[PDB]
């Protein structure tokens, strides 16, 4: 019959979906509802022919756009892209009633995207009633962390009233490249200690120490760690502090300083695509050079610090938007890392996304390097495959 | 004649000084000027017979102290240790009205601790005019750091219109034991890569390369890095964030909070000393040990992270109150940096600070483990009598 999966991510104003087939994990179709809540909003299927509403309307079209290609009747799971699961969720669940209310319980923690991922839980139940629908989550790899590795410094109430703590994010890119890193490199994944370096528009780094992730770069927010596309990673709470009291900006004003305006962006001054620095850096702009020193200096610094929550590091994984194509960063961030001993193998490191699963390391390397290309909705589809067997 | 050596340290409340002798550096007399400003002032020296007003008053009543025991003859330098020399000040100089003038412009970068400096400078001159003066620097040792180390991931006007970017402290006793490691395990300065670790109620780590300092823990305020005694270290922004929205509090607010009440004393909820933590997790208690963990694990992160700056790794290098005493601290770290090859001697690492500067690190073990004591105030002092041979 060859049963389809629909998988789901519903951002603050867009609707992004695909559909796999079970069998393979293969796209069959993709696409994104764009301009969401504004009056304005377009369907883009395929990124061909733009067609011209709240979160149901968005879905209610892709719904009648698939009963008009006939693949209604091929959709055996739905899988749902959840931002954060706070400390109620460990793993992937089949959505119920009980699940939607613990997701809601947790949606201050993530007061943009939560509710929005169930306003799309709450459109899907609607047009698929005899649907099995399944909650993935960004956080929930992440919550194996021991106490000493999410604990702040803050004072202990914050963190047993308020709740303040690390989650970390990229969970299931985390996890899912982890797997794959155990089949490329020939690991036991209960005797294996890995570094995967998830590097996008965001980027987080986990450790993960026999199949669990032991530390992630992201905080209670996807703010803290490493520099980012228009994030500035971490900083210095007192430097912030110093800043109020000079521009007379309030802790919002400087958030969205910190979120929107910083990184990449904010030291080059240009933009936050490494393709564009890259270009501005051999044409001779020292604030490009810069920006990209730092944002590699600041991987190479998470990468060893997280290094420490291994008792043996076998592999350094790099995956991500920046991670599988950028050639330059990869050196730069493996040639930053010579105290673990690792070698580049330069034309290895050359090879294109394209050769997907792959090594860059030399054999003298003491640490094997690698780029795994991330899929998160094969991964999502995955987890709704497995929860398909489910009799509930 | 036997000069001697005047140093003083003028904190927000206090004045700490010492003498000593200028051909070995050895302490003849110490003392603390405490409660200053408030009416109530007393003057404790050599810890007994506290007698019974600003700077200046405090400062005429130790040269009283001094000239009743007939050593103001003998007072040939006096050093002043300065909390933040900003980007002005690479190195300890001698005082002139050009240096006053320039330790008043980075004054806003530290405005408690450096107009005490000056409180403390406009003193000393008006009681030892004929005498030598020398300013020595919390952050100069790590002006040589570059700017992919100390630039942070905010927009560049905060950079280059208000200076905002990492300074780092413990300097003076970074750049002191670093030089002893030189001699404790024969490497050569400029072909050597040391990670120094300043354990106290403030603490810092602090990457050596080549005799520089290339990375360090601290930034632009002493509150970012390592969770310390009161003070939280490295927390997450949108956390921090989070919290004002649901608290209520404002960015002053939260700084006392992540200051003064944070760190071992915030999530313990009993103290930032830690004889009493050790006790109290043998004696049962979860949430000092929990806190001694997460201590550990943000030390041992850190050093991992701060390696990164490094071509070889040579040596580890333990300082300060928690660094020079603390048996369990020491070898908690380095058995959570297994992954850098770190064997412990166990029986070395139980000797009590008295045997000095001392190897804990067994033969197996790749990189060298040290304690080395720290001294500032003999580190001021040979800076003071480097520059006693200056014709000026």
């Amino acid at each position: 019959e060859f049963p389809v999966v629909l998988v789901i991510n519903c951002g603050s104003s867009s609707i992004k979906f695909s559909v796999l087939d079970v069998a393979t994990c293969d796209v069959l179709m993709a696409g994104i509802a764009d301009g969401m809540n504004t009056e304005n909003a377009f369907l883009s299927i395929n990124g061909d022919k733009p067609i011209n509403s709240n979160y149901e309307d968005a879905l209610k079209a892709i719904a009648f756009e698939l009963e008009k290609r006939d693949l209604t009747d091929s959709v055996a799971l739905i899988g749902h892209r959840i931002a954060h699961g706070g400390e109620l969720f460990t793993q992937s669940v089949i959505i119920t009633d009980e699940i939607i209310d613990n997701i809601r319980r947790v949606s201050p923690l993530a007061p943009l995207h939560n509710y929005a991922n169930l306003s799309g839980i709450d459109a899907a139940r609607h047009l698929f009633p005899a649907v099995r629908q399944v909650a993935v989550f960004d956080t929930s790899f992440h919550q194996t962390l021991a106490p000493e590795a999410y604990l702040y410094g803050l004072p202990w109430e914050y963190f047993s009233s308020l709740g303040v703590r690390r989650y970390g994010f990229h969970g299931t890119s985390h996890r899912y490249v982890s797997r794959r890193a155990y089949e490329l490199l020939d690991l036991d994944e209960k005797d294996s200690g890995l570094i995967v370096a998830h590097l996008g528009n965001g980027a987080s780094i986990c450790a993960v120490r026999n199949g669990q992730s032991v530390d992630t770069s992201m905080g209670m927010t996807p703010l803290e760690g490493l520099m980012m596309g228009t994030r500035s990673g971490d900083v210095d709470f007192g430097a912030m502090a110093w800043i109020a009291k000079e521009t007379g900006q309030t802790l919002s004003d400087l958030e969205r300083v910190v979120n929107k305006e910083s990184g990449l962006l904010g030291i080059s001054g240009l933009s936050s695509d490494l393709r564009v620095l890259e270009k501005a850096w051999h044409e001779g702009h020292e604030r490009a050079r810069l920006a990209i020193k730092t944002f590699v200096h600041r991987i190479a610094r998470h990468i060893a610090g997280h290094a420490a929550s291994l008792h043996r590091l076998d592999g350094i994984i790099f995956t991500g938007g920046i991670g599988e194509n950028s050639v330059l960063i990869r050196q730069l961030v493996i040639e930053h890392l010579g105290v673990l001993g690792l070698t580049l193998d330069v034309e290895m490191n050359k090879q294109p996304n394209s050769h997907g699963e792959r090594i860059i390391s030399a054999n003298p390397s003491q640490v094997i390097c690698a780029v795994i290309p991330t899929n998160e909705e094969k991964m999502i589809a995955l987890d709704a495959i497995h929860l398909g067997n489910v009799k509930a």
